[PDB]
């Protein structure tokens, strides 16, 4: 099984213990580690942060301890305008220029592949995305003639039915990608004025109309559309989504006023790292959706949807049962990487729980 793990560059800036650098990563935890995110300048792949060249080197030295470890550099991301990807892929000339700049950059910095994080292609982009993937892969095939191991090509893809139907030719890109990571943790949050879980595994016979907004539906749908199970990787989150309640009601459908209060370390309204959730739990009431198989907690007027060791193990078993290629984790820097916030002295408790299940078979 593959265990794909993302590391985000901006996590180096969090204060105190929240600060995470590539060397905090256990070389034997994941099979693949993806660095997020690279930029595109003058239609060529480029660094993003001032010290990326140094962090690339730090990350890639983990391979001196685990020679089987593979690293990839992810291009795009949320702070990368989707329109920007749009413009590059739409024109043969700018697309060729970008594709050509990739292999030498990857080789120079010691990466084993490129991850595409175009979030997200729209109806008018579907054809160009296919073109981008095909031609990128052909270039990688060509570059390997030089005697070096062929570069890997992956992509992070929406798990939302409407997003999938609108922007992706799944049957086509599946044949050119080495693996596809499903973003199965964005099924709510988004700004909708009700309380709900962003990463449920199953639909849950209760208050539903989404009926498409759960991991099981997304996986089934991808398989139906033509993606082979052996190229599909299921996304598992290591963060939680928070809400400020509008009333004293805590159960399903409870009214919400806006996102939750920022965490001390991550400092972003609406999100909390798992290590911050471990702290938040002291004094909170914990619950679990029996149908969706995911937990949530409340304290004061704060409501948090998250994943714990039990739900993450549950998701890992599910993907093994569907015979998928593996799991993807977003993100290592949001897991209890120091192993000092969540109690039982274990570094990366969530990611380790997934790895354990995956190693059972
Ligand atoms: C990821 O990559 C993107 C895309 O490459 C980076 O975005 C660009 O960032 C640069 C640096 O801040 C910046 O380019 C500069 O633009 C100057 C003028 O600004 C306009 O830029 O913006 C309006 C937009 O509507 C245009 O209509 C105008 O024509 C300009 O283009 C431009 O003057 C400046 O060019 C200087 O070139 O710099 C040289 C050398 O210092 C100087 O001698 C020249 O006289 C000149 O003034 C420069 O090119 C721009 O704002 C961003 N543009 C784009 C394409 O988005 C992004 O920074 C990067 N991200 C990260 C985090 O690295």
């Amino acid at each position: 099984y593959k265990l794909i793990c993302y590391y985000t560059s901006w996590s180096q800036y969090r204060e105190g213990d929240g600060s995470c650098f590539p060397d905090a990563i256990d070389p034997f935890l994941c099979t693949h580690v993806i660095y997020s995110f690279a930029n595109i300048s003058n239609n060529e792949i480029d660094t993003w942060e001032w010290n990326d060249v140094t962090l690339y080197d730090t990350l890639n030295t983990l391979k001196n301890r685990n020679p089987k470890l593979k690293t990839l550099l992810s291009v795009g991301g949320w702070n990368f305008g989707p329109e920007r990807f749009s413009a590059i892929a739409s024109k043969t000339q700018s697309r060729r220029t970008f594709i050509k700049s990739v292999p030498p950059f990857l080789r120079t910095h010691g990466f084993d592949g490129l991850d595409l994080a175009w979030l997200y292609p729209g109806r008018r982009d579907k054809r160009h995305l296919t073109t981008l993937v095909k031609e990128m892969k052909a270039e990688f095939i060509r570059e390997a003639q030089a005697g070096t191991e062929q570069l890997l090509l992956s992509a992070a893809v929406s798990a939302g039915k409407i997003a999938i139907d609108r922007g992706y030719d799944i049957a086509q890109i599946s044949r050119h990608l080495d693996f596809i990571s499903l973003l199965t943790y964005d099924f709510h949050g988004a700004w909708r004025q009700t309380v709900g879980h962003h990463s449920p595994l199953f639909a849950g016979n209760e208050d539903a109309s989404s009926r498409f907004s759960n991991a099981d539906y997304a996986v089934s749908y991808m398989l139906r559309l033509g993606a082979p199970a052996n190229k599909l990787v299921m996304g598992i989150p290591t963060f939680g989504r928070s809400f400020t309640l509008a009333s004293s009601k805590t159960d399903v459908g409870a009214p919400v006023s806006g996102p939750g209060v920022p965490g001390r370390f991550t400092k972003e309204k609406g999100i909390l790292a798992y290590y911050e959730i471990c702290d938040f739990l002291h004094g909170a009431t914990t619950h679990r959706f029996r149908d969706q198989q995911v937990p949530y907690a409340t304290k004061g007027n704060q409501w948090v949807a998250y994943d714990d060791q039990e739900s993450v193990k549950n998701k890992a078993r599910y993907l093994k049962n569907r015979q998928l290629a593996g799991a993807m984790v977003w993100a290592l820097d949001l897991d209890d990487f120091r192993g000092t916030f969540c109690g039982q002295n274990l570094t990366f408790p969530l990611t380790s729980a997934v790895k354990d299940v995956l190693a059972e078979v």
